């Protein structure tokens, strides 16, 4: 069985392949930027796809399907696949592939909507959606291709459509931070950040401690009324009169499996948060060939049967051909966070031997123990996960005062809290002037694919006092409110 052999906080790139090949997470394809999500990676999907569409249904979205393709006016009324033949037939205008979709639905949103009474329209589809780059890709977190849900509502008053974007970031921040346990920042975007076209982009940003990147989590958008006068999408009041509708969008994508992934990673492969696990407990029974073995196999059936009864997922690994110390290695490289071994001692003495995956601690659990314990063990290994994570994330945020201080805490590969004028162009210059020093300092280092650019990642919600007369660290301007900044995907 293979090892992950390649050190988390020595070579993260190969660290990161390695852990989501050889646990069959993903496979290679020979279209760049384009990967194949093999079933063990599917299943976490699976998992944040139900908990997500579960709770928008309960808010009264309902799910949909609008097509792949758009018209080329239609679009543009760079980053796009254009259509351009069926067969070696020209078509007559190209046709592209949707990065995203409100220029698909809007047209019908205006159909739809006549009145105050056709309000709020909500509506959520989960498809793939295409944005062809050419930068760097990574599995799972920057890719050519990938799933998501997009939510697309539509409301009589900007404030409703509001309270639905703050309602749908904090499902996402449950998503990563209940789900697959991983801390999130909420804030806004800055101006040259928010989604083309829109009034105010909210976002949850997530952090990388081992290259030091920032990358956005998920994000919720108040269109405003900007798309609705682009599509005439108006309704009536009750005396008649025509007004604009208050739009929102929203995704989440397959992006949050990378960021779980690298989240709770170690150096034998996998740790996958018990939430999502597909397998949360394996059995391994201990088969010599001088033991009974059809009374241990039956004891480790009459154990998963009593774990399933308290809704854990068991699986039973009674293979032969490999050995007790392999099937270790093979569902600690899986993540499987409960290791259940079995053997003839157990058997004798009513026990069965645990293993937690996240810190290896072994426990000793009497068989009528153990589905109020393994669920009490799962919350743990659960929580501590998250708080482990969380210590990462604020010990890699430093607050700072003015840009000589940027470069030091970008080498510690930390973001940077800073006070901020929130100027469009200062934003700009920064990214050029921080990407020029990461240049230099590079060929210092005898080195360096991704860019060194410093961007905003999220002016947070969650502000430190602002003391009077406190200035812009790149400007000396008035500074207005404290900016996460950071490298980032
Ligand atoms: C997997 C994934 C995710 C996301 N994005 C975007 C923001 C967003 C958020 N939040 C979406 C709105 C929901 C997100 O997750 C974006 C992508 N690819 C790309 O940009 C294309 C690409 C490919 C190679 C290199 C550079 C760029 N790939
Ligand atoms: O791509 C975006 O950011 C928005 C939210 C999902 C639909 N379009
Ligand atoms: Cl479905």
């Amino acid at each position: 069985g293979a090892m992950v052999t390649a050190k988390k906080d020595e070579n993260f790139s190969e660290w990161y392949t390695q852990a989501i090949v050889r646990s069959e997470m993903i496979e290679y394809y020979d279209i760049s930027g384009c990967y194949i999500m093999r079933p063990w990676a599917f299943h976490i999907w699976e998992k944040v796809q139900r908990f997500f569409d579960d709770e928008i249904k309960k808010m009264g979205v309902e799910n949909s399907y609008f097509p792949m393709f758009v018209s080329r006016h239609k679009l543009e009324k760079p980053e796009v696949a254009w259509v351009t033949h069926y067969g070696d037939s020209p078509l007559p205008e190209k046709i592209a592939i949707r990065p995203t979709s409100e220029t698909i639905m809007y047209p019908a949103y205006a159909k739809w909507i006549r009145s105050h009474r056709d309000l709020p329209l909500k509506l959520n589809q989960w498809c793939s959606v295409v944005r062809w780059e050419f930068k760097q890709p990574t599995p799972f977190l920057r890719t050519r291709e990938f799933l998501w849900q997009e939510g697309h509502t539509a409301h009589a008053t900007e404030e409703e459509a509001w309270e639905l974007v703050l309602d749908i970031l904090e499902l996402y921040r449950r998503w990563y931070e209940e789900c697959l346990a991983v801390p999130v920042i909420k804030g806004e975007k800055s101006e040259g950040e928010k989604f083309a076209g829109g009034k105010k982009t909210t976002t949850v940003e997530a952090f990388i401690p081992e290259n030091g990147r920032g990358i956005q989590a998920a994000t919720s958008h108040l269109l405003g009324t900007n798309f609705a006068k682009m599509f005439e999408i108006e309704f009536e009041d009750e005396e008649g009169h025509k007004r604009l509708v208050h739009q929102t969008s929203w995704g989440c994508t397959t992006r949050s499996l990378g960021v779980m992934i690298m989240t709770h990673g170690d150096d034998k492969g996998l740790v996958i948060p018990p939430r999502v696990a597909s397998v949360q407990v394996v059995i391994i029974p201990i088969l010599f060939k001088d033991e009974n073995t059809g009374e241990i196999l039956g004891k480790c059936r009459e154990l998963k049967t009593m774990l399933e009864k308290a809704d854990i997922r068991v699986r039973i690994d009674d293979r032969s051909n490999y050995t007790p110390g392999w099937k270790y290695n093979h569902w600690e490289v899986k993540g499987v966070p409960l290791r259940l071994e079995l053997g003839p001692k157990d058997l004798a003495k009513g026990t069965a031997r645990v293993v937690r995956r996240d810190t290896g601690e072994a426990y000793q659990i009497s068989w009528a123990d153990l589905a109020p314990k393994l669920l009490e063990l799962m919350e743990g290994i659960q929580r501590s996960l998250f708080e482990k994570a969380k210590a990462r994330l604020h010990e890699g945020i430093e607050k700072i005062s003015t840009f000589d201080e940027v470069m030091p805490a970008l080498n510690r590969k930390h973001l940077v809290l800073a006070p901020w004028c929130e100027d469009p162009e200062s934003e700009e210059q920064i990214k050029k002037e921080t990407q020029k020093l990461s240049e230099i300092q590079a060929i210092e280092a005898g080195d360096q694919v991704m860019t060194g650019a410093m961007k905003t990642l999220c002016i947070p919600f969650d502000q430190p006092p602002m003391p009077e007369g406190t200035k812009c660290f790149y400007t000396g301007k008035p500074a207005k409110r404290w900016t996460l900044w950071g490298r980032s995907y």
